[PDB]
């Protein structure tokens, strides 16, 4: 195999031939270099926005992967000229990210329930890296997970403070955001391309009417979702 040992590594983990499998993804797997400054902003990421209420296991990286799936830059082009477009955290169990990386986060089928969403079928996105890592549904006899940053195209949000059925969204609005008790410290916003990257430490939102903890995001069209990084996550329980 020609590929390097981390993304060796992360097929093998992916998958249960290397390179017959990497080309199932359809995606452009490249390390992101431990010492360069992108490398050095998702470790901050990852630091500064995991929460209290979460203090089961505190997160190492081990790995990151820029992504680069195909015709998915194509497929985001109408909505990389949208406002707001924030890098933002989704979580899910290792065996979906065959599918994830081939077919792009999709919105879960008519099939699935509606009754376990906060707010209507659709992708569904973190701030706080604590909050989507939970979905990764690791455990002490596997400790590893995988977790995504999405470039997710939010334009004008719909913010609720409860639970919602969204089915459509009001006219001009584009995404929703529920709104959490706590948020990363706006002042400590960051660029990363023309990306926010929302990397301060949790403060209090000073929004007292929410049943939140945290904020989440969601879109409901898959073209507003860009997949940019996929993190290999060591989890250590406490
Ligand atoms: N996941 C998070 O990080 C996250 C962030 C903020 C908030 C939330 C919270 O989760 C609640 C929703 O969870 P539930 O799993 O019930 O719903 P839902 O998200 O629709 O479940 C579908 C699963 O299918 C995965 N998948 C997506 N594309 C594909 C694909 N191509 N191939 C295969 N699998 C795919 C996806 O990752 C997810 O695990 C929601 O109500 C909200 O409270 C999560």
């Amino acid at each position: 195999s020609k590929l390097p040992k981390p993304v060796q590594d992360l097929i093998k983990m992916i998958f249960g031939p290397i390179d017959v499998n990497y080309e199932k993804l359809k995606t452009d797997i490249k390390v992101v270099d431990r010492d360069s400054e992108e490398a050095e902003i998702i470790r901050k990421y990852v630091k500064n926005t995991h929460a209290t209420t979460h203090n089961a296991y505190d997160l190492e990286v081990i790995d990151i992967f820029k992504i680069e799936r195909e015709g998915e830059c194509q497929r985001y082009k109408p909505f990389k000229q949208l406002h707001n477009r924030r890098l933002l955290w989704h979580g899910s169990r290792t065996t979906n990210f065959a599918g994830i990386l081939s077919q792009g986060l999709r919105i879960a089928p008519p099939e699935a329930p509606v009754t376990g969403y906060m707010f209507g079928k659709g992708i569904y996105f973190a701030d706080m890296v604590s909050k989507s890592a939970n979905y990764c549904h690791t455990s002490q006899g596997d400790p590893i997970g995988l977790i995504l940053l999405g470039e997710v195209a939010l334009g004008n949000m719909y913010e609720l403070k409860h639970a919602s059925h969204i089915s459509k969204l009001p006219k001009g609005k584009h995404s929703v955001k529920g709104l959490g008790k706590t948020t990363p410290d706006p002042s400590a916003n960051i660029s990363l391309d023309g990306v926010d990257v929302p990397l301060g430490t949790g403060i209090s939102s000073g929004v007292n009417d929410t049943s939140l903890l945290y904020n989440e995001y969601i879109v409901y069209d898959i073209a507003q979702v860009n997949l940019k990084y996929l993190l290999k996550l060591k989890f250590n329980f406490k």
